Formats: C-alpha cells, sequence, structure tokens
DNA sequence: GGGGGAAGGATTCT
DNA sequence: ACGAATCCTTCCCCC
C-alpha cells in the first residue's frame, strides 16, 4: 500500500565499541575524546556512553569541561579505523535483510523491507531479529525505528533510543504532523528553526498556513518542498546506496600561524592520509580549507581537466593556501584538504 | 532569457 | 576550545 522502512542506529558507538574491546569498561563512564595537541587536553568529546552523558558530558563540549564534571571517567583517543571495521561487518549482516539499504553515515542506515514483511507486526518482529542478531554477532545494540518513510524511522529511533526500537504507524504519523516540533525534524538545525519560528511555524503542520514562495524565500526551496512533503504526509524518498563523494584530512596546528613555512608541514601531513585513503581513487578536485582563529572556515579550490597525481596535489595546494593568506587576514587554526570529483 | 558549470560559503549531523 | 553531504548565491560563457 505504501513503503516501509526500518532504520537502524547503533548505540553511543564509538564508547560501546571500546567497551566491547575492553569489557572491563561497561558500567563505567567512557569518554572518547579528539586530542588537538595545543596543550594538555585540547580537543572535543567525539561521544560517550550514558553513564557519561547522564552527567552532561556529551559530543561537542570540550575535553576540560569533561573532565570538570567527571574527574575520574576513562578517557580515551578516538580510534576511527577500529569503529569503521566495527561498523562495515555489522552493515554486512543487515544488508542479510534486503537489497535496498541506504548506509548513511558510520553507524545508522534504513532498510527498504516492504516486501519482506506485510504490515507492522512483522516488521517489528524483523527488528528483534535484527537487533538481537547485531547483539549476539558483535555484542553492540542498537536502536530501531520503522515508519512509512526514511524521516519517520528516524524519528521512531530518536525516540525509542537506545537499545530500543518502536514503531510510527500512519495514524500516529498524522499525530506528530501536528504535534512534533518542527526542530525534531531531521535536518532542521538551530539556524533554520529560528528562521521557522519568526515565520509563526513550530509545527510540521503550520508549514501549511504559510504561502509556499515566502517559505522559499526565508529557508530556500529545497527545505520548503522538503518540510511541505513531510507535513502534507507524502513524504517517499526511496532507500538507495550511496557512495562516497569526498575524503579529506584536516588538522589542528599547535598555534595558530600565517606563516606559509609553519602551515605547511601540516597541510602535507594532511595530504598525505588523505591520499592513503583514497586508495584507488583519482580525484579531479582539490580544496584546501582552513579554519580561522576565530573558528571560522574559508576554502579554496580548483577543479582540473584530468585526475589529480600527488604531486599535483603538493603543489597545488600550496598555492590555495597562498591565496586564502592573502584574501583573509585572520590568523588560521586549522589546515587540511578535500579530493572529489573521482575518476 | 535560459542552460551548464564552477567557486565559495551556509547548514546540518553525527 | 574535533569527516562529509546537500544546498544557496554569485559569477561566467554562451546560444
Ligand atoms: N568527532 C566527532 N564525532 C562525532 C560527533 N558526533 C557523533 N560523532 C560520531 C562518533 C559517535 O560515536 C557517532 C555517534 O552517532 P550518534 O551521534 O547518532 O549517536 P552516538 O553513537 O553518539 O549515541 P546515540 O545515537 O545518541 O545513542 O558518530 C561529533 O560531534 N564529533
Ligand atoms: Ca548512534
Ligand atoms: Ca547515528
Ligand atoms: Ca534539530
Ligand atoms: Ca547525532
Amino acid at each position: 500500500h505504501h513503503m516501509i522502512v526500518l532504520f537502524v542506529d547503533f548505540d553511543y558507538f564509538y564508547a560501546q565499541v571500546e567497551e566491547v574491546l575492553n569489557p572491563s569498561l561497561k558500567g563505567k563512564p567512557v569518554v572518547v575524546c579528539v586530542f588537538s595537541g595545543r596543550f594538555e587536553d585540547s580537543g572535543a568529546v567525539a561521544t560517550a556512553n550514558y553513564e557519561a552523558r547522564k552527567f552532561g558530558v556529551k559530543a561537542g563540549i570540550p575535553i576540560v569541561e569533561a573532565k570538570k564534571i567527571l574527574p575520574n571517567a576513562v578517557y580515551l583517543p578516538m580510534r576511527k579505523e577500529v569503529y569503521q571495521q566495527v561498523s562495515s561487518r555489522i552493515m554486512n549482516l543487515l544488508r542479510e535483510y534486503s537489497e535496498k539499504i541506504e548506509i548513511a553515515s558510520i553507524d545508522e542506515a534504513y532498510l527498504d523491507i516492504s516486501d519482506k514483511v506485510r504490515d507492522y507486526r512483522e516488521a517489528y518482529n524483523l527488528g528483534l531479529e535484527i537487533k538481537n542478531k547485531i547483539l549476539e554477532k558483535e555484542k553492540i545494540t542498537v536502536t530501531v525505528g520503522i515508519s512509512k518513510n526514511k524521516v519517520f524511522a528516524k524519528i521512531a529511533a530518536d525516540m525509542a533510543k537506545p537499545n530500543g526500537i518502536k514503531v510510527i504507524d500512519d495514524e500516529e504519523v498524522k499525530r506528530l504532523i501536528r504535534e512534533l516540533d518542527i526542530a525534531d525534524v531531521p535536518g532542521i538545525g538551530n539556524i533554520t528553526a529560528e528562521k521557522l519560528k519568526k515565520l509563526g511555524i513550530n509545527k510540521l503542520v503550520d508549514t501549511l498556513s504559510i504561502e509556499f514562495d515566502k517559505l522559499k524565500g526565508m529557508i530556500g526551496e529545497a527545505k520548503a518542498k522538503y518540510l511541505i512533503s513531510l507535513a502534507r504526509d507524502e513524504y517517499n524518498e526511496p532507500i538507495r546506496t550511496r557512495v562516497r563523494k569526498s575524503i579529506g584530512r584536516i588538522v589542528t596546528m599547535k598555534r595558530n600561524s600565517r606563516n606559509l613555512e609553519e602551515i605547511k608541514p601540516y597541510l602535507f601531513r594532511a595530504i598525505e592520509e588523505s591520499y592513503y585513503k583514497l586508495d584507488k581513487r583519482i580525484p579531479k578536485a582539490i580544496h584546501v580549507v582552513a579554519v580561522t582563529e576565530d573558528l571560522d572556515i574559508v576554502s579554496r579550490g580548483r577543479t582540473f581537466p584530468h585526475g589529480i597525481s600527488k604531486e599535483t596535489a603538493y603543489s597545488e595546494s600550496v598555492k590555495l593556501l597562498q591565496k586564502i593568506l592573502e584574501e583573509d587576514e585572520r590568523k588560521i587554526r586549522r589546515i587540511g584538504v578535500r579530493f572529489s570529483k573521482f575518476i
């Protein structure tokens, strides 16, 4: 009659993996950190388990502030490659439940189980079978969301987290479209949430009382059509494979700088790691990205009529870096590169 | 008018 | 006080 989407989101992923790899951590507050090297505990928290998030320690806060709060918790350096491989294996399993699987991030995917189930009961049961299987195979708990479309599947999981499973039937979808704060709609951050308030829109439904063109004028057409769809209970994007369209590395310097020679080593380090990661991929475009001292972001790039060799990336990146320092007077704090337009 | 594409910045999100 | 997709606006070349 319509689509049946099942969304899967692993719980406090990075930290749970640290637990799996060292179960003696369970029960204790675990904090996976991103150490910037600027000083002792400079950096931010990538994520934390619930035992630590109930005290305010979470993704985003400085490491120093988290220690102010939980001086005795366990602080571990982020090990991105490890969580990715654990993630891949879990994605492979889900893959065994549908052909139409959309891997949205390192720890979440949507499955189109439209022709694997009939009605939500079976759907609900396919959920447990999945949770139970990932738990057994990898000992990772995950939350499951099930609804008529990706957006509501996602919302379903946010509401059941953690270690939960939830269904939002078409009847209930019609309540959310009236009761759900527009801000909690995926893809609607602070900037959009506030533009929406100023226009009197606090709930999805409200997007129906406003003139379309005004919406578009205030938050863009893409975002306007998006909200109106969900609002008209007509949203139906299909689950679909998504391949990486960009690869890059950005690093924080020990000190902010404008001296080309102090910045080069970091930039070159970024290019190295990036190329290593490109694997058998050849980019036609390169961008140099810089985070200025006032945590602002400037970038300069160029697209070549052919692929980019490492030597070409080294040379071109230095020129783009020079463009930045020239057109922007602020000191540079973070420097990096991003490659795209793969051949 | 429109199409096509490329830069650079804005937003979001995990 | 730390990697990546989508979208918006402007600028440009041109039939
Ligand atoms: N470096 C960095 N990584 C993040 C950040 N937020 C999330 N991540 C990465 C590592 C986290 O383990 C993974 C988390 O995905 P989610 O934020 O959706 O949930 P998490 O797994 O954090 O726990 P949860 O979904 O809230 O139960 O994504 C962030 O702000 N900075
Ligand atoms: Ca998660
Ligand atoms: Ca997630
Ligand atoms: Ca939000
Ligand atoms: Ca998130």
